[PDB]
């Protein structure tokens, strides 16, 4: 009937009933329960209106403890062991007393055995320097437990990281410092985490992507598995998760030397030291670590309902979040599913009444992702043919809250535009802006630095689902959440990331109570959605990648202007990027310009500048990959080979950059870099010459 | 204005004209000249009617001989040297004997060396065999130049095989026994190979494909090449041409030991004796290369000629053949070039009346090609990205000739049922078929085994400029030249393959006189462009992929089953790969059904049936390629690991069985087997999938 109709029968209190049918129960992907909720979701979609509604399933690599012989770590002294055993779950929240099946935390992945050893704290884990760190004070972590504290890089580097410096077996723990919000209670009247709350999360180091047994190919029932010696990224020394009540008594009689500066210390009931082992009354002491957990090949399921489109059936618009959850999944990732749920059951409310979309939406429910997106991938690994050729845009929907205080964006910059006009046009949550655009709020409360004329929008890659379709088939899309202030709070995530107390209730009592919110997430992901599936031509404007680009360019350069001696010293130029980007400045301007003339009457037309939008993300990605990870292939937006976090744009140069001052053969250090530099012009030529007069 | 209209416009008498303009100079790839006929063939296609036409050069490694100190080898004794120098250049051909600028016979890509060595002649160089039998006669051609006969495997692995026995130079000669028609002259009155005609060619070893500096990506000015010794398979020891008369004063001396088979015998006026060095009087004499050749970076130009469609100008249909050299290019490539000439001339023809194509045609005038397909590849490594998006069909046009015994069609199975009936439609020059279609003609002359109810098409894959649009980018193409009949002669090419000899009047005055075959491969391939670029639905026809697939799943499984036991042993299935056939020619049937009952009236349902159409063919391509050898990309047709030429479909199997017997460790070798048939299920099965209803 029209976007508005769309929009206004999505209501809160279904949002909010659906999170609480999603909540109740533990979905772990692969668990006899995660499979009766996949089905539930397949017959409700039917029922909203959906056409076509279908199980995808594959037979993947996943993880689990022994409900037997239980893991945990503990202290060894002479032929003492009992001297202190770690906690053997979470000390489960409030009304979920006794409920079956709560899975005991633990680091996914982790390879069995029972290592002995000394200790040998480090700042988050290797963010390289931390271990890069550990020669200024003769250190040979071999053979030793390494203890780190979650943060900064992500996991699984902390754990390969702990491979290159010799370690024995990896201790990770939720550090305060990070992510203790000041001033809040532990969950149950918390909001916060507890001391007993610890977080899982799995040590995969699928840098690509894929199950770590069916690379570039779908994990079918034909498949042929690579078997674990031969993987991709499975841990070589086992690890597991503490809560820091528990990682004190650890840090506690912690007994080594000089913590170099002072950001090592994790404000915690105990010094930080380093140094091996313990001291005092405490020497003869020592970790050890009890994992006796299994790696089993199990069948996931992914729903996959299908609305047609009316026109351009051949052209796809996707909104997929993951609905398997490491326990509740209060916020992680039911917060998300439902908001979907709920945006289907509109848009099925909207088919019924006899209206489809001008192009098709495809609605999933992805399933692994917290074991290695696997799921999401391996469905995609399955189709790429397709979504190669059909993939109009991705919208991803897993976490919908984070805070209070305003709406966050990440997107190819095709879809700001999009982001932009619609936001505008929408109705404000926020508390003191009554009758205030969504977009005013948004604006206000976090300017897009540089032009704070409007809100920030940040880039998408590495994360969630949305990784396949984005960083290796070349799929514009973008995520969209409710976060924190940016500097009340400095931390990463929320606190009781992965842990039991993401429930309901913390949801409902301390987050998003009246739902607003949720529901505005839901508008905002339902427009997205909508217009990309509905409106003429595509809600893409080419002139911001333009824009983007530059400024990628500028930044990448002043990296290597950091050098301008050597960059003369061996004839590194830039003229080429710079040109690329310019050109392609000049040719999207002609391109926008052309797009308004032409009369939108005739179809052929029309589409044909149509695919020129559509693939010109595509027109980015780099078939070869980047250098020994050929699962990245988005030569502007990719995680940097080094620091992923704290990394930038076209990652081939930054990596061919970073630390290049200690590279051994100046020489050919430098030849990477005159090499990326080459590619990421030749790609972002290309890239614009897509959107050059067609014949 | 209509098909005939064109068919009807390409006249014989220009065809003639233009090979004859084309001939009189040397156009060695580079060569100063090479470029004059590059602006010339650009400024006559503007004039004939194409809209757009300019040329695309890259700095491309390419390599000649030091015309100051020339190549030849030689054979030593006692100090003395002079012993029978090798000839310094061809016998120039009658009318050209004062001809400047004819390049002396040269392996292309040797490195210089004056190597000293006794001989191991070697039949047709390592079939792999022939030097996997050098075992038994206890033989290490470590530091002995091996000398071999052109024929069976691509003379590059030739001289690569040669390394892998240890070579210290390599001596490739034109033997008689393969290529010389029982029963004809040489060259000026012969038609067959003078004894002092030599045959060039390249050793490079580009498996994949690219500049062998520019791998992936394009030679343009800002590029950065690898670097000699980090090139793309360049050889490691000199390599250089003889002529018979030459090669046996070498073989004569030849003083070895028993010849293996009663095959290596080259019938020369000698025995042909495989032992190292000389016997006799001839004890101390020893054979001497002397090579002083360099390799360039040279600047190579394309010229591309451009028919702008008039409905889907976004998709491309190509029509393209070398024009680069060796010598005078009698038959390679001129022979080609000229019809291309002939035929764009004729469209440009029908453009001025006011007409334009459906779609979009590209003409192009490739370079390098001899150099390693140089020319075309790096033109196809720029625009992957829209060739990938808009790439319909891509038609080669080499040689036109080979023989005066009917038509030879290589082919993707979707273009069958086009050349069908096209060729029904066309007439057929042959002798003795007065008003006979071309079909006729080419059915009873050469059957199509199976089902000899129509003619022979055979499969295209490794060669020409096509090797990157078909193996690389997955471009549905073919090619189609007159050639001899298939059992008179049994050899391989035609005699003076790359030879001076190969001037106008060779074809002229003994292949093509009346230009009639000329004139019909002219309508051949002009009718197939045609038709692909106007046809309403592409002339592709799914449901013989499906036909040759079981052929070739039948044909791999039995070679599988060339094992029974060790199937069982180590549980090796094929259901997969015939599952996998089974549904696709399912599949295709229904597309194929559901392509008729369509209403054409609306544009939208027939581009998306179309791009199912188009994009069938790029189905095939898997992104990872094959097994050490990433430009090979097509799962079904592509270069086999190991013999190139008595090789078959799915390579990816085939190289897995091969020889399998003696694989040191049986299971990981079954275990890549049982990898294949894996993947080669996995992509047949998506290649269907892409037939199957959209959305
Ligand atoms: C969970 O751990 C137990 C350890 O008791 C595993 O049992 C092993 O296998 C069988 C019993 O299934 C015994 O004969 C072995 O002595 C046990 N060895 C070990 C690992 O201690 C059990 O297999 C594990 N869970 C399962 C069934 O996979
Ligand atoms: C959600 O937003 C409310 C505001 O409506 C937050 O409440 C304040 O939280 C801060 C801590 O950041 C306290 O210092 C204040 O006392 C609280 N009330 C005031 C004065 O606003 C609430 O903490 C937020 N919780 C989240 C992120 O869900
Ligand atoms: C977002 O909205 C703006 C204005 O509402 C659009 O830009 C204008 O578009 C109209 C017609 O589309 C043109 O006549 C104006 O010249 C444009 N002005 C500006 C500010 O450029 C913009 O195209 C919209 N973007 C999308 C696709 O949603
Ligand atoms: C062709 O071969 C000659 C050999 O005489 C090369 O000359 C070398 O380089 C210079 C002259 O250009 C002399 O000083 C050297 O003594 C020569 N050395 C050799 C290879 O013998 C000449 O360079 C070659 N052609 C070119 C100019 O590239
Ligand atoms: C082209 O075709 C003619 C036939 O029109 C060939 O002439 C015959 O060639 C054979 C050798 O294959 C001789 O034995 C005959 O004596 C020739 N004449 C007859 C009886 O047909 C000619 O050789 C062919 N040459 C090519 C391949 O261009
Ligand atoms: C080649 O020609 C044949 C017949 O001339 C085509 O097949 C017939 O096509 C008509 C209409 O296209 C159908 O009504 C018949 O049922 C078809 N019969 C057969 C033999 O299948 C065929 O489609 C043509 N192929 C192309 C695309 O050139
Ligand atoms: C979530 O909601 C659905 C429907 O509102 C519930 O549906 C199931 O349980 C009902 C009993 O309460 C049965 O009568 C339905 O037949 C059954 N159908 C489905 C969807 O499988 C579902 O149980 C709810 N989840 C819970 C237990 O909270
Ligand atoms: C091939 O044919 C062309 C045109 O028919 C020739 O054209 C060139 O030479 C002419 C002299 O014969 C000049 O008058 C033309 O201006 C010049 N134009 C071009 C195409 O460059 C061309 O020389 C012929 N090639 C030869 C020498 O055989
Ligand atoms: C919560 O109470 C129940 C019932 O008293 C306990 O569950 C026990 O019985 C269940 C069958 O109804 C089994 O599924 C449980 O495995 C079993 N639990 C034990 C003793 O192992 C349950 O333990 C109580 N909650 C807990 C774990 O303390
Ligand atoms: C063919 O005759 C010519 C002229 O007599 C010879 O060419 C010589 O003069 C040319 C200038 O017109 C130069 O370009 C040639 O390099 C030069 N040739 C020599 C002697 O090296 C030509 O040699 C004769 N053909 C041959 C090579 O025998
Ligand atoms: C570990 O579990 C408890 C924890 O305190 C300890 O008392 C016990 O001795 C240890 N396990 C055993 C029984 O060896
Ligand atoms: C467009 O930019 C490219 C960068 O690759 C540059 O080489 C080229 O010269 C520019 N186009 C023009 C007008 O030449
Ligand atoms: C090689 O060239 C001729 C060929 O017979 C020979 O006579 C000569 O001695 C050799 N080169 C020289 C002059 O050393
Ligand atoms: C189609 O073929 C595939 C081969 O991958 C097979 O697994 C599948 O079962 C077939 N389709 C059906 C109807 O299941
Ligand atoms: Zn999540
Ligand atoms: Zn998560
Ligand atoms: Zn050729
Ligand atoms: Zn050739």
């Amino acid at each position: 009937h029209n976007m508005k109709a769309f929009l206004d029968e999505l209501k809160a209190e279904n949002i909010k009933k659906f999170l609480y049918n999603f909540t109740q129960i533990p979905h772990l992907a692969g668990t006899e329960q995660n499979f009766q909720l996949a089905k539930q979701i397949q017959s409700q979609w039917k029922e909203f209106g959906l056409d076509s509604v279908e199980l995808a399933h594959y037979d993947v690599l996943l993880s689990y403890p022994n409900k037997t012989h239980p893991n945990y770590i503990s202290i060894i002294n002479e032929d003492g062991n009992e001297i202190f055993n770690t906690s053997l779950f979470e000390p489960p929240p409030p009304g979920y007393e006794n409920v079956s099946d709560i899975v005991p935390p633990f680091s996914a992945f982790s390879p069995q055995g029972m290592p002995e050893g000394d200790l040998v704290y480090v700042n988050y884990a290797r963010t390289e320097d931390f271990f890069k760190l550990e020669r200024d004070m003769k250190i040979n972590c071999s053979g030793k437990i390494v203890i780190a504290r979650y943060g900064k890089v992500f996991r699984g580097n902390k754990v390969k990281n702990a491979q290159l410096a010799g370690a024995k077996g990896v201790i990770l723990y939720s550090d305060p410092a990070d992510y203790f919000a000041p001033g809040v209670k532990s969950y149950p009247d918390g909001w916060n985490l507890p001391g007993g709350g610890v977080q899982r999360g799995n040590i995969l180091n699928l840098n690509g992507a894929g199950d770590p047994l069916t690379p570039g190919y779908p994990a079918n029932e034909y498949a042929y598995r690579r078997g674990i010696a031969e993987a991709v990224g499975l841990p070589s020394i086992p690890v597991h998760p503490i809560g820091y009540y528990d990682a004190q008594k650890l840090l506690e009689k912690m007994g080594g030397s000089a913590p170099p500066d002072s950001s090592w210390r994790g404000s915690l009931k105990v010094p930080y030291n380093v140094g091996p082992g313990f001291t005092g009354n405490f020497s003869t002491q020592k970790v050890k670590m009890h994992i006796h957990s299994t790696n089993e090949v199990t069948r996931i399921y992914n729903v996959i309902g299908t609305l047609r489109g009316a026109v351009e059936p051949d052209r796809y618009v996707i909104l997929g979040g993951h609905r398997d959850s490491w326990v509740f999944g209060g916020i992680d990732p039911q917060s998300g599913a439902a908001v979907v749920h709920e945006i289907v059951r509109s848009f099925g409310t909207l088919k019924k009444e006899g209206w489809r979309p001008r192009r098709t939406i495809l609605f999933a429910s992805w399933d692994a992702e917290e074991f290695g997106l696997l799921g999401s991938t391996e469905w995609a690994e399955e189709n790429s043919r397709l979504l190669q050729e059909r993939g109009v845009a991705y919208i991803n929907a897993d976490s919908s809250i984070e805070g209070n205080y305003t709406l966050r964006v990440d997107c190819t910059p095709l879809m700001y535009s999009l982001v932009h006009n619609l936001t505008k046009e929408l109705k404000s949550p926020d508390e003191g802006f009554e009758g205030k655009s969504l977009y005013e709020s948004w604006t206000k409360k976090s300017p897009s630095p540089e032009f704070s004329g409007m809100p920030r929008i940040s880039k998408l890659g590495s994360g969630n689902d949305f990784e396949v379709f984005f960083q290796r088939l070349g799929i514009a899309s973008g995520r969209a959440r409710y976060t924190k202030n940016w500097e009340t709070n400095k931390f990463s995530g929320y606190p009781l990331y992965h842990s039991v107390y993401e429930t309901y209730e913390l949801v409902e009592k301390f987050y998003d109570p009246m739902f607003k919110y949720h529901l505005t997430v839901a508008q905002v992901r339902g427009g997205m959605v909508f217009e990309l599936a509905n409106s003429i031509v595509l809600p893409f404007d080419c002139r911001d990648y333009a824009v983007v680009l530059r400024k990628y360019a500028d930044k990448i350069y002043s990296i290597s202007m950091k050098h301008p001696q050597e960059m003369k010293t061996y004839s590194v130029s830039f003229d080429s990027l710079f040109s690329a980007v310019k050109n392609f400045t000049e040719i999207a301007s002609k391109f926008s310009e052309r797009l308004q003339d032409f009369d939108k009457s005739n179809p052929i037309v029309l589409r044909m500048m149509n695919d020129q939008l559509m693939f010109l993300e595509r027109a980015f990605i780099d078939p070869l990959g980047l250098p020994d990870r050929p699962f990245y292939r988005h030569v502007i937006y990719a995680p940097s080979s080094h620091n992923k976090y704290a990394g930038e744009s076209f990652p081939g140069i930054y990596d061919a950059l970073f630390d290049i001052e200690s590279k051994v053969d100046p020489s050919k250090a430098w030849g990477e870099v005159k090499r990326q530099i080459y590619v990421a012009a030749f790609t972002v030529q290309a890239a614009a010459e897509t959107l050059s007069e067609v014949a």
